[PDB]
């Protein structure tokens, strides 16, 4: 109901849309002559250092993971040793710029799929495509309602309006400016996520009423003590989280668009490290925000005694204690804060998904002869109907965030393999990879999933028939399926590399090329 937030929220919108027009306009003319058809997916092949760890580490850092660490940081049962996403994050771009993005750059592509288009063919890449797209869009939509139900709570204002108005801001800018703008934008929203949650610390902190995390970390608190620990039931599960967010973070257009445009391969590699290093540096408010929230006294607050927890209302605590604990005007720098995360990882979502599909899909499947001007209106055509797809699915789906974290495990037990094998173990061909695509499947598919009722139908041990009749498994059961889908593709790959010259073996059938 304060009447200044629209304002303040509008004029951020406003100045941060101009920068990144200001931005696409000077790249407007760049490139080659004849570059129409990939500048926008591949910004020119010549950007910075210091531009391109920042927008990595703001696309990783999207506002769903900071409240992902809080909830993990506050909620009872869990603790700080399970926010893996932080620590997950941190290694798993360390590992990626360290082990992969050097051949990926080095040889210079577009998008991903660029070697599965090579090694295995067209008709490969149109159905290892959609896992990607999939998985980016639920990501988006999921970020999306994150921010409405943030909007709606720390403003009267309903969620509807402001993500539309979100999601017109990044149509415009993924239209208007390739990858240029979307660099920029993400530089500006880095810092401004960076002051905000920096600035909306201490002054929750000094509280007269919440406990000092001194001493309300080890002895006994009114929720748990936050530390956590890993009960000896279950680690494999640990793991398995661990294991999912360090590689399944891998595989993904945003940080592979993001090194396919370092002016070479070793300022690319400097770049993953350099996200690295902002992703580590920007866990810590969200560890501390969780921990402010976790000392609370619910009691004595305006939020009164039944607590967020006890209210099944706690899967948004950061905006909560934004919105109490803080006066108004620090208030509104958290919320804008949220907003910048949100709309960088939107972004980069958006453009990733888009540059896949209307450069490999269409390019490859549909049309050659139109060289220049039909992939350009292509891809603008493509991220507006993303955009539209992004805001009926954040208006109309009560459940994403299992759909998010489907799409997760999908592209981990799918994408990863492929690609590992495509680029360090050669010598695969496409009917491994057309088999093991097929058992990782089945083994996502028919292994139930734990927020809803396709198939939850397994003998796997350690099954946990719960309340609602989810039996799910606390075995991994997700790394040992992306496991066998790549130990089965490498080697059942290797024997048919080999069987098709040993007798009536492939003598005259070939489904696929593989002379
Ligand atoms: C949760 O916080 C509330 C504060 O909003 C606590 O209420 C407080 O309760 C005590 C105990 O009754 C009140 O002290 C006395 O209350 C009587 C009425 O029973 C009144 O006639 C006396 O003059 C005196 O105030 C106290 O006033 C009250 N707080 C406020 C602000 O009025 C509540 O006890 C807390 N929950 C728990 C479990 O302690
Ligand atoms: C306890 N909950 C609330 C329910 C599910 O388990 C969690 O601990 C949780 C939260 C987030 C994830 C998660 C998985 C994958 C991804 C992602 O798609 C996001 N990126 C694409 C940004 C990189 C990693 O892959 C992000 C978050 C996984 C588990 C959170």
């Amino acid at each position: 109901f304060h009447v200044e937030g629209l304002i303040a929220i509008i004029v951020f919108y406003l100045l941060i849309l101009l920068v990144g027009i200001w931005a696409a306009w000077r790249t407007k003319n760049s490139g080659s002559a004849e570059e129409r058809s990939e500048a926008i997916i591949v910004g020119g092949r010549d950007i910075g250092l210091l531009v391109g760890g920042f927008t990595m580490t703001a696309t990783w850092v999207g506002g769903g993971y900071i409240n992902g660490t809080a909830e993990a940081v506050y909620v009872p049962g869990y603790g700080l040793a399970w926010a893996q996403a932080p620590i997950g994050y941190s290694l798993s771009l360390i590992l990626g710029g360290l082990f992969f993005a050097k051949p990926m750059r080095s040889k210079g592509y577009v998008t991903m799929l660029d070697p599965f288009q090579q090694i295995y063919g067209k008709r490969m890449g149109g159905l290892l495509f959609i896992p990607a797209l999939m998985g980016e869009m639920f990501w988006a939509a999921a970020i999306f309602s994150a921010l409405g139900a943030t909007i709606s709570v720390i403003i009267d204002v309903d969620m509807h309006i402001s993500v539309i108005i979100s999601a017109l801001i990044a149509t415009l800018y993924t239209l208007v400016g390739g990858l240029y703008s979307v660099a920029y934008t993400d530089v500006v929203q880095l810092f401004c996520i960076f002051v905000g949650l920096w600035i909306s610390v201490p002054f929750a902190l000094s509280h007269p009423a919440v406990a000092d995390i001194g001493f309300t970390a080890v002895h006994a608190k009114y929720q748990k003590p936050w530390l956590g620990t890993v009960d000896s039931s279950e680690v494999y599960s640990w793991l398995d989280s661990f294991l999912l967010l360090m590689l399944g973070g891998i595989p993904w257009q945003a940080y592979f668009q993001r090194v396919l445009s370092s002016s070479s391969a070793t300022y690319a590699q400097v770049l993953s490290f350099l996200a690295a290093f902002g992703c580590l540096v920007m866990a810590i408010p969200a560890i501390l925000i969780g921990a402010i929230g976790a000392s609370t006294d619910w009691n004595q607050t305006a939020y009164g005694l039944p607590d967020p927890k006890t209210t099944e209302e706690a899967d948004m605590i950061l905006p909560i204690v934004l919105q109490y604990l803080c006066p108004v005007y620090i208030s509104f720098f958290g919320l804008g804060a949220v907003s910048a995360a949100v709309m960088s990882s939107a972004d980069s979502s958006i453009l990733s998904a888009s540059s896949m599909f209307a450069r490999n899909i269409y390019q490859l499947s549909f049309r050659q002869n139109a060289s220049d001007k039909e992939i350009v209106w292509v891809m603008r055509i493509t991220v507006f109907v993303f955009g539209a797809s992004a805001t009926a699915m954040a208006l109309l789906t009560k459940t994403v965030y299992g759909l998010w974290y489907l799409s997760s495990d999908l592209v981990y037990i799918v994408i990863f393999p492929q690609l590992l094998c495509v680029l360090f173990v050669k010598g695969t061909n496409t009917y491994g990879a057309v088999a093991g695509y097929v058992s990782g499947l089945f083994l996502r598919i028919t292994g139930g999933e734990p927020y809803l009722y396709l198939q939850p139908l397994i003998f796997y041990p350690g099954y946990y028939p719960d309340d609602n009749g989810i039996y799910n498994q606390k075995f991994p059961f997700k790394t040992l399926a992306m496991v066998t889908s790549f130990l089965t593709n490498i080697c059942i790959s290797y024997l048919a590399k080999y069987l098709f010259e040993s007798g009536t073996l492939p003598p005259k059938l070939d489904v696929f090329d593989a002379v």
